[PDB]
């Protein structure tokens, strides 16, 4: 049924690694991968989405506090609502809060809906990774040890499975054995490798990476 292995830039699904600087959005750009993944799936193109939209326009009717944080899920509800999201070509990633400048011109997806996952199962986020695309999770990052990764598989005796910092899984695996997700940060390529750190796979919900994920769908009509 599903993949030993599974990486998502091998089908041109996943665009470069963006460099969040100093604003916490890390929700944002969590939310905008995921979408992007489904966009080229069901258009053949991919283009980058504009974090920058979902920091000024998804506000507070989504608990959302722009470069203090926020959430996924209610990104993509806001994608729903709004019934569109720029191409961060056209509304560019400015790393500060700004007034809303959505423009319906410059729409590159929408969203239909988004699926939450259930806490903690590892199966199922491994099957939504194999069978619908990326998937955005939350992680617990608040560790030194996941600031100064490198490389190998990231494992963290003090992590907890509170998760406050944004990631999308885009594949997973096994290094020599041992078992991790692949996980694109939005922290630069000279976070981990090139921007990704494989982050402990089956490991009791490690860090929290199986805490709260969800993605997002680009419905084809229906049945
Ligand atoms: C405690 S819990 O784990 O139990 N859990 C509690 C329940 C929960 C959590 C997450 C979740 C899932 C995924 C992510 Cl990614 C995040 C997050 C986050 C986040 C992302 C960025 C920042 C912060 C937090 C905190 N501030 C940081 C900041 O300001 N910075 C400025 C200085 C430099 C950068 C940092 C930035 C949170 N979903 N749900 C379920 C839906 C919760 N409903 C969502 C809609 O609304 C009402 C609440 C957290």
């Amino acid at each position: 049924i599903l993949p030993d292995s599974v990486d998502w830039r091998e089908k041109g699904c996943v665009t470069e690694v963006k460099y969040q600087g100093s604003c916490g959005a890390s929700w944002a750009f969590s939310a905008v991968g995921a979408l992007e993944a489904q966009l080229k799936l069901k258009t053949g193109k991919l283009v980058s989405l504009s974090a920058q939209n979902l920091v000024d326009c998804s506000t507070e009717k989504y608990g959302n506090k722009g470069c203090n944080g926020g959430f996924m899920t209610t990104a993509f509800q806001y994608i729903i609502d709004n019934k569109g999201i720029d191409s961060d070509a056209s509304y560019p990633y400015k790393a500060m809060d700004q007034k809303c400048q959505y423009d319906s011109k410059y729409r590159a997806a929408t969203c239909s809906k988004y699926t939450e996952l259930p806490y903690g199962r590892e199966d199922v986020l491994k099957e939504a990774v194999a069978n619908k695309g990326p998937v955005s999770v939350g992680v617990d990052a608040r560790h030194p040890s996941f600031f100064l990764y490198r490389s190998g598989v990231y494992y963290e005796p003090s992590c907890t499975q509170n998760v406050n910092h944004g990631v999308l899984v885009v594949g997973y695996g096994d290094l020599n054995g041992k078992e991790y997700w692949l996980v694109k940060n939005s922290w630069g390529h000279n976070f981990g490798e090139e921007g990704y750190i494989r982050m402990a796979r089956n490991k009791g919900n490690h860090c929290g990476i199986a805490s709260f994920p969800s993605y997002p769908e680009i419905l084809q009509g229906g049945g």
